[PDB]
């Protein structure tokens, strides 16, 4: 690692001021949803580290007081000239705290503000130990390992040394019913996301992924755990849903929210890392690669909605400049 | 006991043990989005103790490591009886964690698992000094106060003093605005909100509301913030936009939002925290007072959007 290395600079630079007690994940769009699984290791894994996930806009605006010396702040940007995000990075290394900064662009004007810069695989065909949301997720296990110990550290290796092969056949296996989950909902016009835990974040991205191919309505990426209380989501509308069921420890509120939904008969299509070959990973750490498996599974799904898609010319459609 | 003495009695409790160190804010449904501006505060303000804010069947199937002796729970339910929240704090519990209840039911099985249980104040006429959502930020005030020193402690009393004069008045002051808007939206299915910063949870809790009255779509509660990065809620579905606008540290943050839903001729309720009397609070703490504000607004609107307008009978959980 690239990380471990930046991480042990950081120890060292940081000993004499007392040490680092807390991380900040700060970007905007789709590198902000990425960083959720190194939110999530934090929370569960910490006894003296505190981790917080903010977006550029709140963090620059509103910076916790104990931005300083013994926070390291991780930022990101693909292109590297987000502006919300340069200026975290700026008020960062103003307060004394570290930046590391992740981008697939070396030239950019981000880089001018971080103490240390890493990248990472993009593209069709990339290899998946080395993408974006990995990077993150491994500067949280190393700075954790290194200031106080990880006790799954080599089952968490271990991880790394299996998600690849483990996505890319996936991809392959979803193909099939790609095609077919095309042809079902070609015509609906909302549909919600479930998801729960640690692959949380990958939810949320393809709850966007969807409202960018249907443009109707953005709707609820809902908690799993949340249909059992208050109001749920079933209605005259007949919304279908989009169902991300997790391997790991929330597993067991997912497959409770998946039988909830099986009562009232609702159309869902359900994408199952246990179904997909997550599990030869060890359950210590299974719960950090869900998000992974999904955001690069997806796209073989949202490749083939578009394509059974087609519009006539008096329909408005709507491109962006979305933020990877 | 209240929560000053209650936090002492922790801070005592805990000194041999190596005393408090996080903070886990527990709760499902509504008492979930109740303790946002809690997590916001010491997320905000802390340097030394850490915050979680879990729903309950998250944390018992996941529970932190941190959890033991240096962690302080706090659990909501509101007539305690929620099965995963008791859950919790007996989880909590047999770790060695102190755990503080608050629940309007002081006769609850949920107190039968809790340290120290806590009330609040409810019902049409109560005093939002001593509201849910009150007793958990000052929990947390509490808690960074005895443990690290808060340096705003009297500011935020200050706040505490005039919220529910505040608010009372605020109800009166939005009364015609609300006939109006009922009748400029009766004839929509989906609406979405939007917010920023430590009320957030009101926004989020207001979108359950709107849905409860709708009954269609369950929308997004987009994040003012979010509107500054494509893509953007913007179709030609023209759903409309019911616009929390915060006072304090992301005021300009939902001011460039606003700004870009007016530049795309949206329909837009603006709910305004500096028009409806706010800014007399301090600016060091008006940030962790804007949810009792909209919280206890909103109804005025959906009351009379209700009236302006099978169906489907969800409880809430409050
Ligand atoms: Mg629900
Ligand atoms: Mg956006």
């Amino acid at each position: 690692m690239g990380m471990k290395e930046t991480v042990s600079n950081i120890v060292t630079s940081q000993a004499e001021k007392g040490g680092v007690k807390h991380v900040y994940y700060v970007a905007c769009g789709g590198s902000y949803a990425a960083f959720y699984p190194a939110k999530a290791f934090l929370e569960k894994e910490a006894k003296a580290l505190t981790v917080g996930l903010y977006n550029s806009g709140e963090f620059i605006n509103n910076p916790p007081v104990a931005l300083g010396e013994n926070a390291v702040v991780v930022v990101a940007s693909h292109k590297g000239n987000t502006p919300e995000t340069i200026k975290a990075a700026e008020i960062a290394r103003q307060h004394g705290a570290p930046v590391i900064g992740l981008t697939w662009i070396m030239d950019s004007p981000l880089v001018a503000h971080c103490d240390y810069v890493e990248t990472y695989t993009f593209g069709d065909g990339k290899d998946i130990a080395g993408e974006k949301t990995m990077k993150g997720l491994l500067s949280a296990v190393e700075l954790l390992q290194q200031t106080e110990g990880y006790a799954h550290y080599d089952d968490f290796q271990d991880g790394v040394s299996k998600i690849n092969r483990i996505v890319w056949r996936a991809c392959e296996q979803v193909a099939e019913r790609a095609q077919a989950f095309a042809q079902e909902y070609k015509d609906d016009k909302v549909i919600y996301t479930v998801a729960s835990g640690a692959g949380y974040g990958a939810a949320y991205l393809q709850s966007i992924c969807i409202f960018m191919e249907m443009q109707w309505i953005h709707s609820a990426c809902i908690h799993s755990g949340e249909f059992f209380h208050g109001p749920f989501e079933i209605t005259d509308a007949n919304t279908p849903f989009f169902f991300q069921f997790s391997e790991g420890n929330t597993r067991a509120v997912d497959e409770r929210a998946l039988n909830f939904l099986k009562k009232y008969g609702r159309r869902i299509e359900v994408v199952d890392a246990a179904a997909l070959g997550l599990s030869t990973i060890k359950t210590t750490v299974i719960d950090y690669f869900n998000h992974s498996l999904f955001n690069n599974v997806y796209p073989v799904y949202n490749r083939a909605l578009a394509e059974a898609r087609q519009h006539p010319l008096t329909t408005r459609r709507y491109m962006w400049k979305v933020e990877y």
